[PDB]
């Protein structure tokens, strides 16, 4: 048995991911998939690469936001609009701890991946085989998007992220579709299960005969510890960030 | 923290459902829900009830296979008619062993039930709620059947079986809707996955903070065991029961 554990949409969330992965570790996790949106808006620059760094990371897709930090750097984003200043301070924020050869590392990967497990083809990106960004694969997406995921080129099981929403569904030709959520920001629609705003991850586990175990996880972690390190940090847009971890809007 | 092993889609594999309530008792499962098709094609008679009555079954619901059983021991089906011909043929099967009133007891079940854990309302159906049968359901089915779990009556989780698919999606409104697949005949329509035919279940976990996992389980179990058993019985239609346990179609 291999035990995977898929991180997705970390988003500076330090106390969420420290929860996490020692949940992971917790449970013998053998190896990581990395979905992206790894930095921003949240707490953890320098902390979060470093916590990374020390893992068995086997695959490792490029989130939008990853191209948005990327882009702040460079001054590549629009100062006419609020949405892009607010992300220009998040940037500048990041760069205080984190160099451009570094971004530059965050930067060069790649939008899709395949992996073989026996007879399985394993497809991984974080949104789209070939964007990032969108709404194409929400709660509600055309099932024509979804089966962008797993044809073309084809696979039986695709994870992706992007979405901040945990996912078992399929293709048309029933390949599996997975997403383990946001263990940074978890999106929820239901004001009830909107209550509760644990870190999202999921387990997979493969063994001689095939996908064994899908493991959905939340995990607790100490919000206002997050915040008061939010506060110390200085970080950009606390009114924002408090709601996002909060409230969950 | 409450564990609760969602358990469907028997369908009469004995050996199936004995390896899956050994690997609910070793996770410590404290209740379980039986969403239905509890009985035939398959092999068991007897035993299942047994098993099933030393379970603390805190939910159960109508599946579609329970009425096929009903009509077919009340002599309502014609033979002229294939699909009747087959099932009357099951059902003589299951007479042997099974009295009338313990096939009212398994049809005396409602279609849609509720629990309340916290915060958060659960909806319990085989299939629709107020229809265990028919494909309205399936993989692609549309996104207004799906919003009929969730709504009128409303909760924020739905659990469904009927489909032998395992399922983690939503409704338009952010509800959740979650399917355990098929303990006795798991469905796939991509090849690669269909050469594991292990048995499926699922696991909720619900605590003070909500929902804390979802764990959609694969339980291996002797198959070369379920046909020895099946010739021995001399179970009806062994090729058609072979072909859905070694090949899944
Ligand atoms: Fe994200
Ligand atoms: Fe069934
Ligand atoms: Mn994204
Ligand atoms: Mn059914």
């Amino acid at each position: 048995m291999t035990k995977i554990a898929l991180l997705s949409d970390i988003h500076g969330n330090t106390t969420a991911l420290e929860a996490v992965l020692a949940d992971a570790r917790q449970l013998g996790v053998d190896e990581y998939w990395l979905l992206g949106d790894i930095l921003m808006p949240g707490t953890g620059r320098r902390r979060i690469l470093d916590l990374l760094d020390q893992l068995p990371i086997t695959a490792r897709v490029l989130g939008n936001w990853e191209d948005s930090l990327w882009h702040g750097v460079r001054k590549e984003l629009d100062s006419t609009r609020p949405s892009q200043r607010y992300l220009l301070r998040q940037c500048q924020y990041v760069l205080e701890e984190i160099s451009l050869e570094e971004i530059e590392v965050l930067h060069n990967q790649p939008l899709q991946i395949h992996r073989q497990f026996g007879d399985l083809t394993v497809g991984i990106s974080h949104h789209l085989p070939d964007k990032n960004w969108g709404r194409e694969l929400i709660h509600t997406g055309k099932q024509e998007e979804f089966d962008r995921l797993v044809t073309h080129p084809p696979c039986d099981i695709a994870v992706y992220g992007h979405i901040h929403q945990q996912l078992l569904r399929y293709g048309t030709g029933g390949q599996l579709i997975v997403n383990p959520g946001s263990i940074g920001q978890p999106f929820f629609l239901d004001a009830q299960l909107r209550k509760d705003l644990r870190a999202q991850y999921m387990i997979l586990e493969f063994d001689d005969k095939g996908l064994v175990d899908m493991d959905f996880r939340r995990v607790d972690y100490d919000v206002a510890a997050e915040l008061q390190l939010a506060k110390d940090l200085r970080l950009p847009y606390f009114e924002v960030y408090y709601e996002s971890l909060v409230n969950g809007i």
